[PDB]
C-alpha cells in the first residue's frame, strides 16, 4: 500500500472515537462477532440500521467519508450479547472531504463526497430486508450498468409486504444526483427510522 | 524536504524581475561561485494552514518534487531550492526568449512545416512527462517558452509546474463512483490540441465574448475551422479533431499523436 495510503488510514483512525466505529490502540480492538449479515442468516432491521446511521453521522460530523460501506465491513462486537453492537471497520478507502485552454473534464469536474456513503446505506438497507442485492448482475459489466441507470426493482418475491416507509427510505437513498440524496441527518429524522 | 536554510543573497545576486504570479515573483539571478545565471522564483508561503493567501506547503513540495525528477531538454530544470520565513525560492534555469507566441507574432506566418517543427518539440516534452506519469495540467501558450529568441532553431521549454501532478465492491458503490473518471494525462492532450489550433491560426477555438460563453463552448466542444483562418491541410485538421474530443478515453494519446501522418 502506497504509504500515502497507509498514512491516510491511520490518520483517520486516530481521529475517530465512537461506539459504532472500530478503535485503534497502537501502530485494533477485537471484534469477535463476525460479519453482521452472517449473524442474521423490520423493527430489528431498524435497530441495526440505527447503529450504522449513528456511526456514519459521527463520521460525516468529522467530514470523513468511508467509501467502502458494505456488509462485510459491518461487524458485531459479540454475537452472544443481549443487545448486540455493530462496529464499522475497514477504513482503507476513507477520506477527509473538503479556461480557453482547459479540458471539459476539468471545467466540469465534480468531486466525490459524503453522498456516496448514503447510497451505500440504501444498498445495504435493501439487502437487509431481503437477501437480495439491488443492482447485481450476471456480469460485472451488467452490474455497473445497472448502478448507473439506477435500474432496480422491489420485487414481489421479496417486497410485497414491506412497508411503505421502508421503501421510501430506500427510494430516497437510491438517487443518482448526489445533491438530491437524503443526508445523514435527514435519514435519522425519517419516519421509518422514527 | 529540507531546503537550503542558508540565505540566498549569500549565494546569488538577484537582478530584474521577469515574471509575476498571484503568489510568485521571478527574478534573474547570477550565481556567485559559478557566475552562471538562473531564474529565481520566490513563492510565498501561507502564514497558517488556514490562510487564504500564499501557496500551501503541500503544493510547493509537489512542484519541487516533480521538478527534481525532470530531465529533458524541453522542460525547465531546477537547480536548487532555498527556504526562509516568507518564501521558498526555486532556483531555476533561465529561459529568456519569451513566449513562443510572441516570437511567432513578430514574423511572417509560418509554413505548416515550420509550425510542425515547433509542435514536435512540444510533443517530445510531453511524451517525456507522460512517460513519467506526470500531467502538467497547465499547458497554455504563456507556458511555452523559448530558451533563446535569437538562434536559428529556437528551443522551446515547457515551464510552470505549479499544477502538475504525478498520476497514480461495485454492488455497493454510488453512480458517481461508478462513473468516476480521474483527471490524468488526457487533459494535457486536449491542451496540445488547443495550442495546435491557435498555432495554425491566430485564434482561440473556444473563446467567446464572455467567460460564460467560453466555458459553455468548452463543455460542448463547440468550435470550428473558420475558413478565413483555415482555408490548412486535411491532415492538420484531422490531428486537431482527434485531440479536441470530449470523451478523454477517445482522445489521441501522446504516442498516437507522434505517429499521426501529419507528424509522421
Amino acid at each position: 500500500v502506497s504509504r500515502e495510503d497507509i498514512e491516510r488510514e491511520v490518520s483517520i483512525l486516530k481521529e475517530i472515537q465512537h461506539p459504532n466505529v472500530i478503535t485503534l490502540h497502537e501502530v485494533l480492538e477485537l471484534v469477535a462477532g463476525g460479519e453482521l449479515f452472517d449473524f442474521l442468516a423490520e423493527e430489528e432491521a431498524t435497530e441495526f440500521l440505527k447503529q450504522i446511521l449513528n456511526g456514519v453521522y459521527y463520521l460525516h460530523s468529522l467530514q470523513i467519508a468511508h467509501f467502502d460501506l458494505k456488509p462485510e465491513n459491518i461487524m458485531l462486537l459479540d454475537r452472544n450479547v443481549p443487545k448486540p453492537r455493530i462496529k464499522i471497520i475497514d477504513f482503507g478507502l476513507a477520506h477527509k472531504i473538503d479556461p480557453e485552454f482547459v479540458a471539459p473534464e476539468i471545467v466540469n469536474y465534480e468531486p466525490l463526497g459524503l453522498e456516496a456513503d448514503m447510497w451505500s446505506i440504501g444498498v445495504i438497507t435493501y439487502i437487509l430486508l431481503s437477501g437480495a442485492s439491488p443492482f447485481l448482475g450476471d456480469t460485472k459489466q451488467e452490474t455497473l450498468a445497472n448502478v448507473s441507470a439506477v435500474n432496480y426493482e422491489f420485487e414481489d418475491e421479496y417486497f410485497s409486504n414491506t412497508s411503505a416507509l421502508a421503501k421510501d427510505f430506500i427510494r430516497r437513498l437510491l438517487v443518482k444526483d448526489p445533491k438530491k440524496r437524503m443526508t445523514i441527518q435527514d435519514s435519522l429524522q425519517h419516519p421509518w427510522i422514527k
